[PDB]
């Protein structure tokens, strides 16, 4: 599987939304995953998830990387409500287009955001729901905020630049090694491919703060099956929100990797696709 | 399987101990997994482990299910050490009589403080390490000590009474239908049958109370791979030790269940087999 | 100062109360500092701030301890909406029949959920709020819900008794060389002399249960200058909700006692009056 | 009072120091209260604790604002073993050679390391024991390690300049209005005065990383009664650590600001005063 050989665009239309091009990569043809990206500058479905696409395809799941809108191939858009909602429209709309009933989401910080909008949205629209540090919970019990991560998200927004995306990519990762030329060169690339989003976002964010996207009062209502996931060392968004989901979600597991930041599925991906793959079959 | 046909009696000699009976429950024959219990009145290795012998044997694993000193069909002992350390102790003497060269460790409450005392002690003697719920790793950043569970614990352990037990047994467990008239027969038949086993647990605990069984600055040393499970709801020993753990040793991982107190793989015993047993052949 | 000499009656009428009877202790002729109980069985004004009275009067405040509805020698009564936020229309109903303008309030436990209610409901009419470990704020990060101390306090009101009340005492301090006599008698007496009020609590609580109390969205409404106290040793409210307090809050401060249980205004009477006089005078 | 007018020096002669030379700022007569800095590059006494030395002195203590040695005006040094402990060492040095019994100790940071060493190694030489974040007590519960201040202290020292300056110290202050050209000239010039100290820091950190600096094991031997403060907002040093002293230091207490970073005594110097003096006079 590539990024090229499974390319594909959606017009949808929902809430808002008109004739809106959503780009995507799909494998596998069983029950639907719809796999979410992060936030930061340059982040896109494939970019986020091409070391989970083969092992769930192999395991018998339609894949679908989805580009939230203002992200990679998806058309660009200035957002006035909290980005978590809007992209998880975004999602209902995809799903009608492609005609699915149902599916299962994977959502990664922002994604974790946009997923867990979802659930309280479209809850019949959802099979099981899986979290990686997902974004906008409000404050942290320990953590100062904004964290770490997100002033340099932030920067790299407002200043685009190779030496600015290495420094958030350091504070992104635990391993070290694993910041290749390869992965540098690629997140430069999709920065460099569309500027307009970079602008988009900050004008967004100025529109729609962090602080608006909280959905905690309302997470008593998901009533999906959920598995969330954390790195113990993630710098972008505070390891006491697992328990926070933990606490207040109906029926949900919390399992913490130990040396991971914010990016668990590519971090310790055979660790990550053995569990949710097992949660999907047996949960 | 059940508990008649899979006992077994074994005689160890093992620094401080001479010609000493331990009991354990045995079946499969692959690689070795032991599993150790909880410290309460009454606790063994069959009634803590009886849902998780059949799939651990199924996945082709040999298990032991072994009483610790001092517990259900083990002799009877005063420790004056810290248990923790005692049972490793035990634990290496049963399998250098048995011929078995390294065992992966299964350590559930007290049970967990033997498994860490092992690991620390007999590094080249252990594979893998599952703890649940581990005790004595010191005081909480959150909870009162003693905990709830424990005052508990030494109340039924001065003055045994079903009424006693059945207090225990609401505060052990999240979900009060599980607290059967079965369980609370063959808890109390354990307690009946080993009025020693209690008077000589009080003793040991005045000669080494709880606060001596921190095991926390060694944890470090330990090498084995690790996983770590805490009921989110458990009341006997606190959710912030599970952080300590995943902190402290080189690698581990921490799953913590929803709607869960201190007996995780009875609560969840569905859940528990198959990461643990993904565990034991994949990580 | 005695309660005999402080006691005092006044009706109120506010939102729901007609012609209803508070009783209150006063003393002092200064600026107005209202006190708030807990929600225990036999809880009363004088009995939980006898130590603090003295003190605050010396200092030049006005100093009411005031009891809520449905405890000690206010009138009888069943509520069906949370009782932090019909306590405070209590409240504010004591302080327009006496001609109160605006009042520091100091909250303990329900107390403390009162004085947060008062806060939101009528920020015109508050000084500075001072509260120790205030009630019903959701769930904890760490600690199993209901509380060990609040299944004591539910027992005691179901099925009151001198032993169950030597229990939850118990649990209550930290230091059980406090528990005299003289404690013991005259929380037994408050309780004995009005068996009304144990039934209310209970029917009240099946009305609008304590989950029903949470006012956690609404904390960055507050406005009051606020000084949050807490017993690290409290085993009614969890430490976690301090830190919660401190987040959301826009002006706040903690303090935390060791060795110190749910009645820190009486475990550390010396060192809560001198920090919390100091913040009347300073902050 | 003036940096100028309080300047003394004197040579200290302990374990490993020989006529070495240590450069404090002291004013008033009454009881000591040594006050001892932070790690970072360009601190001293007088910088760190300008906003204090006025009302302790008011309040009738003789003020000894200590410059660590390798730091602002005392010697250059190279160290071979953890800091704090060292600087202990130095502390009672200058004790020694001013014939001062017993003193107060005030520490922030690396110097809230260095008054914890103090009172482990010399508990017949200190009264109350007074900490600000102090650093080095291992790993934290919550926050990924290095703290980002700690990244900034070290990448500072490391490439001084006055824009990295500018960055540390917006990490270092919850209030950025407070980072005028006053403060930030005056760290500046301290930097550039003293380049050795700089480079021996460094050298000295290889010869004993920060995870050499970790004295919980040894908390239950202090005897001093002590005040932990922390702000809620500290990105160099770990809130959870206030709660690890709390729980292991047998008489503390501990107090959070809000909107407070690692320089609490400046940050909220009135309330700080007020606190700290309070805890002198009556604890
Ligand atoms: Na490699
Ligand atoms: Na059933
Ligand atoms: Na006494
Ligand atoms: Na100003």
């Amino acid at each position: 599987l590539t990024e090229s050989s499974t390319s594909k665009f959606v017009k949808i239309n929902e809430k808002g939304f008109s004739d809106f091009n959503i780009h995507y990569n799909e494998a596998g043809n069983g029950e639907t995953v719809i796999m979410l990206h992060g936030g930061g500058p340059g982040a896109g479905g494939w970019s986020n998830y091409y070391r989970n696409v083969g092992p769930f395809v192999d395991a018998g799941y339609r894949v679908i990387l989805k580009d939230s809108p203002g992200f990679n191939k998806s058309d660009a858009v200035v957002m006035d409500e909290q980005r978590g909602l809007v992209n998880a429209r975004a999602v209902k709309g995809l799903m009608d287009a492609l005609d699915i009933d149902r599916a299962h989401l994977v959502g990664n910080a922002m994604g974790g955001a946009t997923a867990l909008n979802f659930a309280l949205e479209y809850p019949d629209r959802i099979g099981k729901l899986i979290l990686m540090g997902p974004g906008g919970l409000g404050p942290s019990m320990f953590a100062p905020m904004p964290m770490e991560g997100i002033k340099l998200l932030f920067k790299l927004y407002a200043e685009p630049s190779y030496e600015t995306l290495k420094q958030m990519l350091q504070v992104f990762l635990y391993d070290q090694s694993l910041i290749t030329e390869e992965l540098l060169q690629g997140r430069w690339e999709a920065i460099q491919r569309q500027p307009e989003h970079l602008k988009n976002f900050l004008i967004s964010a100025q529109k729609a703060p962090l602080s608006t996207w909280d959905v905690t009062a309302r997470l008593g209502e998901i009533k999906a099956k959920t598995f969330i996931t954390w790195g113990r060392d993630d710098r972008f968004v505070p390891l006491d929100h697992g328990l926070k989901l933990l606490w207040n979600i109906d029926d949900a597991r919390l399992h913490v990797f130990s040396k991971c930041g914010h990016w668990a599925q590519w971090e310790h991906a055979d660790e990550f696709n053995r569990l949710v793959i097992d949660f999907l079959r047996h949960a």
